[PDB]
RNA sequence: GGAGGGAG
RNA sequence: CUCCCUCC
C-alpha cells in the first residue's frame, strides 16, 4: 500500500537523489550479507563516478556473525543507525527494465525477484575469484576512506594451517574494483544519498 | 561421497 | 564457519 518507515519528505528526496542516475549506463551492484537478509548495499556507475551506497541491520544475528569473520568484518555496533526499510525504497526505485552488472549473479537475482523486480536484466561478468580481485590493494587505497565500516578481521582456509588473514568483501570496493577488472584499470566518486539519509544522527537520550 | 568453481 | 552451481 505504502513505503515502509520512510516518510513522504524523506522518501521524495530519495527519489529526486535517484534520478541522478542514467538508466542506460553500466551499472554495478553488489551485497554484503544474503540476498534474504542483507547488510550492505552499494551500486555503481563508474561513467559518471556516482555511486549509492548503504546499510541495513542483520534479522539472524547468528549467520550475520559468521558471514563478517570469513567474509565482511563488520560489527553490527555499527549498523546502530540505520533507515529502516531503505533497501526496499531504492530497490523500488530502480528504474522499470534495467541492466545491472555483477559478479556471482545469483544472490543479486534473488534479492530483486524478492523485491519484486524481475525486470531487471542481469549480466554476470562471472569471472573467478582470481580474476575480479586483481585490482583489490589499489582500490583499497585512492578509496580508502569511502568505507569505514569493515572493521572486523577475516580470515581463509590456509592449506597448510586453518586461519590466514584478509582484506574483506566491501559491497563497494567490489563493485569498484570489478569495473576496474572489465575495464582494465582504475578510472571522481560522489554519493548519490545525502549522509543523513542512509544514517540517523542519533541524539543523547534519558533511558525509558 | 568425491572433483572443480563461485558467493556471504 | 555457512550457502550456491557444475560434474562423476
Ligand atoms: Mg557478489
Ligand atoms: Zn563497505
Amino acid at each position: 500500500g505504502f513505503t515502509a518507515g520512510l516518510t513522504y519528505s524523506q522518501l521524495m528526496t530519495l527519489k529526486d537523489a535517484m534520478l541522478q542516475l542514467d538508466p542506460n549506463a553500466k551499472t554495478w551492484m553488489d551485497i554484503a550479507g544474503r540476498p534474504e537478509d542483507p547488510v550492505e548495499i552499494a551500486l555503481y556507475q563508474p561513467s559518471s563516478g556516482c555511486y549509492i551506497h548503504f546499510f541495513r541491520e542483520p534479522t539472524d544475528l547468528k549467520q550475520f556473525k559468521q558471514d563478517a569473520k570469513y567474509s565482511h568484518g563488520i560489527d553490527v555496533t555499527d549498523l546502530f543507525a540505520t533507515q529502516p526499510g531503505l533497501t526496499s525504497a531504492v530497490i523500488d526505485a530502480l528504474p522499470r527494465n534495467m541492466v545491472i552488472t555483477c559478479q556471482g549473479s545469483d544472490d543479486i537475482r534473488k534479492l530483486l525477484e524478492s523485491q519484486g523486480r524481475k525486470d531487471i536484466k542481469l549480466i554476470d561478468i562471472a569471472l573467478s575469484k582470481t580474476d575480479s580481485r586483481k585490482y583489490e590493494n589499489a582500490v583499497w587505497d585512492q578509496y580508502k576512506d569511502l568505507c569505514h565500516m569493515h572493521t572486523g578481521v577475516v580470515v581463509e582456509k590456509k592449506k597448510r594451517g586453518g586461519k590466514e588473514e584478509i582484506t574483506p568483501h566491501c559491497a563497494l570496493m567490489d563493485c569498484i574494483m570489478f569495473d576496474a577488472a572489465v575495464s582494465g584499470g582504475l578510472n571522481v566518486l560522489r554519493a548519490v544519498l545525502p549522509r543523513d539519509m542512509v544514517f540517523r544522527t542519533s541524539t543523547p537520550r534519558v533511558v525509558l
